[PDB]
């Protein structure tokens, strides 16, 4: 029977090792940390994990503020929040929260936080850099994706992987993090790694994924990854989080639990590692390490 | 028997069509485009490469010049240069040939190099907004496999398609464009994505090839891909140039192969032209300030 990996109890370890650094940081005399996270609208999904990510900045002694706009705002009014925030001396993190009204410019606003503060990798040189295989801020889905394979001791070094999707803030950059040279400044998986989107035909996925010693769900549909797609023993990991009054991943998890070697339950999964990473890259913002 | 297309014939048509876009630049009155090739050491293939350069800027119209510096230069008299030229309003496009010698560090150097002036696409910003599917530079190598695809009618959509190779020059940036979406700003393939690399085991690179449409290799490694790796009828594309008397070939096992697929690159005359020619069209973008 397959192991049913705790994404919540890696990533109490994970802010365990954030607060503790956090601690250390502060006791030798620096600002603590601050994160500033705006808001825009009312979709419950968001403020549901906006707030997730302020309940754990607080625990691990990160401060933090939420900044919530009306859905009505004017990207001209939010780059000049945005550029007020990247100006406060007090401020080391910011993030503001997708998906954003129609009207607004997604990509220009994330290249108006500035690089140091961009915990979310979303600012273009943050993208950049990563795709060289350079010192970068991860973005914390991808980074919690990657945490939870290496936590688990789960080997990727030659292995076949696949993943499903290709947005550029969650599938580009796994696909991105697992192929690439253990070497390098910021370290890949070396694996081999499948790209599929919603050009793939399920036949073709089906014949990539029997291979596929780590299939990575980030698509976003109910039960696309079946016990018949997955060979005996891979690891599967659900980052896509679905409601059909009730909430599931893209895996069917009952069917796949039998078939697989390891899974990753949907809530309390991927979930909460993006939280985690999160708290990870405002440590390091805080430290002007880049 | 397999399509053999040519790159060295497909190159000149598109020098023809860039030939044509700069005399009318220059009859607009505008001034004539100027390329600037800035060469370290004496490494022969770099030597061979930047001479092919020098001819198809020469060929199209370009104004062209090499600058030629010993490999014992520190990185910061590159930077001196590299500023200089930045700073010359003669100078359209800049590129600085790969490799470099260890003690001068790649990255920085093509992040010196003015993004407008940036014809290799090699600046952090032209990769990142490559990566994101924006407009940008398109870096050479990747560009001339992207036309041999697209000139030759070779589908891309809902294909199943394999890298062999991950550098940030050519086996990436080839992955990046041929697997993202046909509808944004950059347009990319659509095809399902396989890379591989230097630990991927042999049989395991071998039971992706079988599912390909189209196999493209990138490794730098003579008879890597064989007939029995690939499936009937299958495009293979060979952007590898290995030396094996002295002889050149691919990583494509031409002979083997040729009776399986569909269509092949030969190794020469293969990506290696079409690389010089998609440097003229960037060089011909860059002089317009059109990005
Ligand atoms: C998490 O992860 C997802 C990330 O996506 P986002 O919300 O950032 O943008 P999005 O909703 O555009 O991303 C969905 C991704 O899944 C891909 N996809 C669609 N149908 C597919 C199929 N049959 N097989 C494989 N891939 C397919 C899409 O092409 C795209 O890359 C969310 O949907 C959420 O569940
Ligand atoms: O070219 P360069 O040498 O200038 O850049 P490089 O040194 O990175 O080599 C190019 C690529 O060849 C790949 N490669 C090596 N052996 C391979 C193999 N057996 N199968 C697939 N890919 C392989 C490497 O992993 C690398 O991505
Ligand atoms: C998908 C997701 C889930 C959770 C979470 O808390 N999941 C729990 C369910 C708890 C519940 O059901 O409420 C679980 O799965 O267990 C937290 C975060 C994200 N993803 C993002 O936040 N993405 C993102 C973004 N949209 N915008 C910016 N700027 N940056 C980003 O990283
Ligand atoms: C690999 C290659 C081959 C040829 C070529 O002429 N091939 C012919 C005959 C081969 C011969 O004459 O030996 C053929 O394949 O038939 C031209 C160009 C390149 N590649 C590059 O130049 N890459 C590159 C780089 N190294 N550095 C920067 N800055 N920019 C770059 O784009």
């Amino acid at each position: 029977e397959a192991v049913v990996i705790s994404g919540r109890k890696l990533a109490q370890q994970i802010k365990q090792e954030v607060r503790q650094e956090v601690e250390e940081w502060v006791a030798s005399g620096n600002k603590r940390p601050h994160l500033s996270v705006i808001l825009v609208g009312e979709n419950p999904a968001s403020h549901s994990y906006v707030l997730n990510k302020t309940r754990a900045a607080a625990v691990v002694g990160i401060n933090s503020e939420t900044i919530m706009k009306p859905a009505s705002i004017s990207e001209e009014e939010l780059l000049n929040l945005i550029n007020k925030l990247n100006n406060d001396d007090n401020v080391d993190g910011l993030l503001v929260q997708l998906p954003l009204p129609e009207h607004i410019d997604e990509r220009r606003i994330c290249n108006a936080v500035s690089p140091d503060k961009d915990v979310d990798g979303f600012h273009v040189i943050n993208v950049g850099r990563m795709c060289l295989d350079q010192y970068s801020m991860l973005p914390a889905t991808p980074w919690g994706v990657w945490e939870i394979i290496k936590r688990t001791g789960i080997p990727t070094l030659g292995k076949n992987v696949v993943v499903a999707g290709r947005s550029k803030n969650v599938g580009m950059p796994i696909a991105m993090l697992l192929h690439t040279d253990g070497a390098h400044e910021r370290p890949g998986g070396d694996a081999t790694v499948t790209i599929s989107h919603r050009y793939t035909p399920k036949e073709q996925l089906k014949k990539h994924t029997i291979l596929a010693d780590i299939v990575i769900s980030a698509a976003g549909i109910p039960n696309l990854i079946t016990a018949d797609m997955i060979k005996e023993g891979a690891a599967v990991i659900d980052v896509g989080i679905n409601r059909v009054p009730k909430l599931v991943g893209d895996v069917d998890f009952e069917g796949v639990r039998q078939k697989a070697g390891y899974i990753t339950p949907v809530p309390g999964g991927v979930g909460p590692m993006t939280v985690a990473m999160l708290m990870k890259n405002t440590i390091i913002a805080a430290k002007k390490v880049l």
